């Protein structure tokens, strides 16, 4: 039994999905739908860049959601069976929810564009930071962040695997937390090309804006279980899912525990339905007996459809 997992920011690259689009017309057809919603040519953005434009979050997010939905559509078109479960990393959660039939595609494209804008405006450039903490246990990091906060905000924001955790918050507090993590025995505390301090308390007022927009959008029952980032729960209440997306924005992404949870339900393989191999690489680090592979190249797509 397999699940589909959907990547978020960082997995985009100029030229992504080029090979798949050349093999499957539905890819550019899907991007053409997104572009109509956005008011610009999203495919052209992904194929021509420049990178700096693709990497701006209110453009990254629709690019990624569309790429993922395109790949899902290829899978389905070529006769692939629905996965037993889905999950997605931050932005990826929206992709999962579209593929599970909860949110209309065009609605979701507009939604994640607005999500990215709300995120971008949350704090002044230069106020926030993120850092990757490598080689320290979840608990020790949370403690380092507590000690370091001193009335600013810093907390774990991505639990990506055992030994790979991102923290974020106000820049000074992230610096202090970083140092503390090193002192507690972390192998690295590496500062990231951040800006937006995602998934911490600084995103509350952005979440409050997002909630207003989510409320305007119809949510349907999922046709496949989607494990959410914030609670590691498969909500079905249209209005409960919507509600979990709000809290997602200012709470940590529980990726490690989400991958554990899928394995506990009997999932044996994760297919990464998006560009890159980021979630693929995390998988064995979380559960060493899980396997994973990506579905963003024609040949791999063919190979999975043969199974």
């Amino acid at each position: 039994q397999f699940a589909f997992v959907f990547p978020g920011q960082g997995s985009q690259t100029v030229g992504m999905l080029a090979d798949m689009a050349a093999s499957y017309p539905i890819v550019e057809e899907t991007f053409a739908e997104a572009s109509a919603a956005l008011g610009y040519d999203l495919w052209a953005l992904t194929q021509q860049g420049p990178a700096e434009e693709l990497n701006k979050t209110w453009q990254t997010q629709p690019a990624l959601l569309t790429a993922s939905v395109a790949l899902y559509r290829v899978w389905q078109q070529q006769g692939g069976k629905a996965p037993a479960m889905m999950a997605g990393h931050s932005l990826g959660e929206y992709s999962a929810l579209v593929c599970a039939g909860v949110i209309d595609f065009a609605d979701a494209v507009r939604l994640v564009e607005m999500r990215g804008k709300f995120m971008q405006e949350a704090v002044p450039e230069g106020t926030g930071a993120m850092a990757a903490i490598i080689g320290l246990d979840d608990a020790s990091i949370a403690k380092a962040c507590e000690e370091a906060a001193e009335g600013q905000v810093v907390s774990p924001v991505n639990f990506n695997s055992p030994g790979q955790v991102v923290i974020a918050g106000h820049k000074e507090a992230v610096e202090r937390a970083g140092a503390a993590c090193k002192a507690a025995g972390a192998k690295r505390a590496l500062p990231l090309p951040v800006s937006v301090p995602s998934h911490c308390a600084l995103m509350k007022p952005a979440a409050d804006k997002l909630a207003v927009e989510l409320a305007k959008i119809t949510f349907n029952a999922p046709t496949v279980p989607v494990v959410n980032n914030v609670d590691v729960k498969c909500e079905t209440n249209g209005d409960a899912i919507r509600d979990a997306l709000v809290r997602q924005l200012y709470n940590p992404v529980q990726w490690t525990k989400s991958v554990e949870y899928m394995a506990a339900q009997g999932v044996e393989h994760l297919y990464e339905v998006g560009p890159g191999k980021v979630l693929t690489g995390l998988t064995k680090r979380i559960v060493d007996t899980l396997t994973a592979s990506a579905l963003n190249e024609p040949s791999a797509m063919a190979a999975a459809l043969e199974l």
